[PDB]
């Protein structure tokens, strides 16, 4: 209880003895060698090897145990690579340093040491160190569950498993570059701030620019410019970056999360099905080493096709008594839709019900990694319509764990009905859908001077990163998640 | 005059017959190679070779140039590769193709085509068609000088030299990762937005978070998240990405920028100047091929050390009639400031005025690679104190062409210091300064943990890109700069 207060005093004092001393907190001190080098290149040596190897290295990190046996100690010093033991003894030291050093410092302190490697009685790679310093003291003592988040810093400190997460989530992205740019895809950066957002449906973060005195938008989405790039010749472009949308925290939503988008012209929504299940056979093979991955209760075998359904598969695979009929009366579908829930808005059409009540209905139960195809040309406005029903649009969107993970789709090209599907978003807003898109005059110009035929693909790379590390909740993949005041 | 008008006109009608005979843009057409592709593998065989070859090819790509010379034309498809040669024959396509379809095509119409490699009379390769298909018709015509960043996807089908510095800028981007990875760097993702704003002085871009009800930034900076990294064990930590600042649009200031921060623990000031000397030059190395850069009237020797002064050294060199003296007298330095245009603002000290004269009096005269050391504690609140003098900490920023392109210190790790200069912060802000700091608790809280001593470096990416592409404007190597409405 007070225990604690009494950690926080003792630091305080020992950090004012210091100063007395000189420079509290120097930056002098270099290392050459991280715990998980040390490991990878000796744990196959015995310590007769190491004996006649001789080999001294630096090394520094926080201490994260120390146990003191009299004219000797052993410590676990914590750096960016993993742990490695320290053998502390007074004669090893400079003179003074054990008594009058080592044993005032705190479990936590930044430490340094200089030593030759060898192997403990327990078969443990060791540091018997001839020089030893304290780099940082730590005037707070080492680590509801909340505070992994509130303070990720600590979380890193102590759970291993949270460290290899983020090092997950780097090797990830890190794959994921060199997959498209071995496919030929360039990265670009489109703006961030937009007069006009769009690219997708949703309600957009504002700011103001004093300086032009003028309202702005976070981006909702980079499709738009990133479809003007395709138009001024960069055929196979890509973005890895954040979104902003002013909704709310869930276990799968953050107000700004990574998504990828990546447009290859001369290409339809067929080859972007095939580039997504390349991307995740890689991605698991290099990164987790098997196709295989293990997910909650689940194991997704990344090895074999996705399974692929219409939308109104889908709904009637999972609400067998649903009469198909219904979704194609307006009465009907609204009716059927307001039975299970759903608040049908003033604004919305057929095609809008229907996507809404697969929301409902089927979206959860996708578990194994699924494709659902043919989206409603309403809730599509920048999507290619279908050849042979134009009520719907060559488009899809896959699921992994009952997660939408994707959103992908030939691409509008047409600049007349891109223009005109922009106008029913416009009478949307008008009818109360806050969420729907604005029109822009200056995207359709960019179409009247010729998109190539292109497909188009979006991945929430968050939502992604859960599926690779086993994560249930998207706060446990991204670094600084956003936490309620 | 009105010929524009009608070459609209024209091409709405030729469209509007498109869709009477069927679907006017199809996503069918498959291509297997682009123009840099066939240039580097075949502009080397001769027609003999090519001939024995016999190497059918598919291409993609926008009609550039169109020769109609009876039942023979010539045409220059342009690709995300560059351009290619296509020969088109009456008798050499499908029956009709080449009268029905291929004379009635417009430049700017993106076409595709299926064809035999061989190379003209001139020596050129091209592609004898045996397919050749409309994919989509262009509405209007290939294309102040404002247009260029208006419309950037015309600037792109029109100017190669304004692709060329964009692909640049993508393989820059690609070799700075490179380059940070191979020493052990971690890319990570922090919060672009925040409660609290820090990691530097500039007013920021406010939103609000209508779930949360709760106002929040845009970062100007990922500084003191990284450095909570770092705290947390992630000890060589990077992050490239965009930064939001409410400011003015300049030649060098756009309101979204990015940029590169990088910290490494135990290190200092020192490691970072040599980090950067070291990617100049590997940067120079491999995306230009030489050492030596061209910019503007100027080369640039990235093959030997940047120059380097301290504040004072340089404000002496560049205003010789200076009394040093004048910069150590509150009154002195302010008269001196004002005198030379500064106004000097009420919450300003003598380090801050001190600062300024500099950015008055040498920064626009920085124009082979600098360093600039001995930056006042005053405007440092983030770094570490100079061992000998307090006044002024263990910073550095570079300058190349007048221009700032870096920032750089040895990191400040004691907790009660930094609290104590947030304070200093918070009180200039309250006597008029809306760039000073706000206080973050949790920041200091991180502190107190422990940081290990180190040093981050904080690059301007867009000013870097100037550089290395011959840009005299921001503008030119940001694919969608704001622009004034
Ligand atoms: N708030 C969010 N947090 C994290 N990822 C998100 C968020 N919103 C969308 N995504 C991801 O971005 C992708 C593309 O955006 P899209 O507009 O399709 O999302 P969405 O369908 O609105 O998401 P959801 O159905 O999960 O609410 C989604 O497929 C999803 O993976
Ligand atoms: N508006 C901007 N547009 C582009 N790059 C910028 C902008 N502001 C700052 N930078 C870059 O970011 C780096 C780090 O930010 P910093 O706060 O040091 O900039 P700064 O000193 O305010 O810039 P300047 O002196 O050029 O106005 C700068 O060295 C510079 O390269
Ligand atoms: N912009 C879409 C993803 C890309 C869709 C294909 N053009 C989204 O935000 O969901
Ligand atoms: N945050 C600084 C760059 C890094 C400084 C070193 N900690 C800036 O915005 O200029
Ligand atoms: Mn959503
Ligand atoms: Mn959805
Ligand atoms: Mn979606
Ligand atoms: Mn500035
Ligand atoms: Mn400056
Ligand atoms: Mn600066």
């Amino acid at each position: 209880a007070i225990d604690f207060n009494d950690e926080l005093r003792n630091r305080r004092e020992k950090l004012a003895a210091l100063r007395q001393q000189g420079v509290a907190f120097p930056n002098d001190f270099r290392r050459d060698h991280t715990s998980d080098q040390l490991h990878e290149e000796f744990d196959a040596k015995d310590n007769q090897e190491l004996e006649s190897l001789n080999i001294e290295v630096s090394v520094a990190g926080r201490m994260m145990t120390r146990r003191i046996m009299g004219k000797a100690s052993f410590v676990t010093l914590q750096d960016v690579g993993g742990r490695i033991q320290l053998y502390v003894a007074r004669d090893s030291l400079p003179e003074g340093v054990y008594n009058d050093q080592f044993k005032k410092w705190d479990l936590g302190d930044i430490i340094g040491a200089r030593g030759t490697l060898f192997k403990t009685q327990t078969g443990e790679l060791s540091i018997h160190c001839t020089e030893l310093r304290l780099l940082t003291k730590a005037l707070r003592p080492l680590p509801d569950q909340e505070v992994r988040y509130r303070q990720r810093y600590l979380d890193l400190i102590a759970n291993d498993k949270s460290r290899q997460t983020f090092v997950v989530r780097s090797k990830i992205l890190a794959a994921i570059r060199q997959f498209m740019v071995a496919r030929g895809f360039m990265e670009v950066e489109t703006p961030m701030m937009q007069v006009i957002p769009g690219g997708a449906s949703a309600r957009p973060f504002i700011t103001h620019h004093n300086a032009l005195d003028l309202d702005m938008y976070l981006r909702i989405a980079p499709e738009l410019y990133l479809k003007r790039l395709v138009v001024g010749g960069f055929e196979r472009v890509f973005e890895i970056n954040r979104n902003f949308r002013n909704e709310g925290i869930s276990v799968r939503h953050n107000p700004e999360f990574t998504m990828m988008e990546l447009y290859m012209a001369y290409a339809d929504y067929h080859d972007l099905i095939e580039l997504t299940e390349s991307l995740f056979r890689t991605l698991a093979q290099e990164v987790l080493g098997t196709t295989k991955v293990t997910y909650g209760e689940h194991v997704f075998d990344f090895g074999k096709p996705f399974e692929k359904l219409t939308m109104r598969e889908a709904i009637k695979k999972y609400r067998p008594e649903t009469d198909m009929a219904d979704l194609d009366n307006f009465d009907a579908a609204k009716a059927l839709a307001e039975s299970i829930g759903i608040t049908v808005e003033k604004s919305w059409g057929l095609g809008r019900i229907v996507t809404e009540i697969f929301d409902e209905v089927a979206e959860a139960h996708l578990i194994q990694p699924t494709f659902i195809t043919e989206y409603p040309a309403e809730v599509s406005p920048l999507a290619r319509r279908n050849d042979v029903n134009p009520e719907i649009t060559d488009r899809f969107e896959f699921f992994i764990g009952g997660r939408e993970i994707g959103n992908g789709f030939s691409e509008l090209n047409d600049a007349e009905d891109q223009a005109e599907r922009f106008q029913e978003q416009v009478n949307a807003k008008a009818a109360g859908d806050d969420e729907a898109m604005f029109y822009d005059e200056d995207y359709v110009t960019a179409l009247e001077y010729g998109l190539p035929p292109t497909a188009g693909l979006g991945i929430g790379i968050d939502r992604m990163i859960m599926l690779f590390t086993n994560s249930h909740t998207i706060r446990d993949v991204i670094l600084f998640p956003a936490m309620r005041p």
